[PDB]
């Protein structure tokens, strides 16, 4: 079972790659613009384009800096890559409702 970009079908991640950060792969969070995201943490993802330099500002995950992750194919905002932390150093937080799940 794999996750594709809902807008264009780009291959992004797999159910096998889910990561229970702080005990749960799912985290419901809001940014400073008041947008709610249901974020699923993954150890790995592909097919993204990470934009800009990392920032710790308003990070939802203690110890991690984030970079915006777009679908590399269509440019849809799919979530964030997190880095600079520990155990693990890096991971992806993807917006669940921007993905489509289906057969490998
Ligand atoms: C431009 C956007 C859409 C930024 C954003 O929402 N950043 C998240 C990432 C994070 O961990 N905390 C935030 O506020
Ligand atoms: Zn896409």
């Amino acid at each position: 079972s794999i996750f594709r970009c809902r807008q264009c079908g780009q291959t992004i991640s797999r159910r096998d790659w889910l990561l229970p950060m702080g005990g749960d792969h799912e985290h419901v969070v809001f940014n400073p613009a008041g947008m709610i995201f249901r974020v699923w943490c993954f150890s790995l993802a592909q097919g993204l384009r990470l934009i800009g330099a990392p920032s710790g500002e308003f990070s939802w995950f203690k110890g991690y800096d984030w970079t915006i992750a777009l679908c590399g194919q269509c440019g849809s905002h799919l979530g964030w890559h997190y880095e600079g932390g520990s155990q693990p150093q890096t991971f992806f937080g993807l917006i669940k409702d921007r993905l489509a799940e289906g057969p490998a």
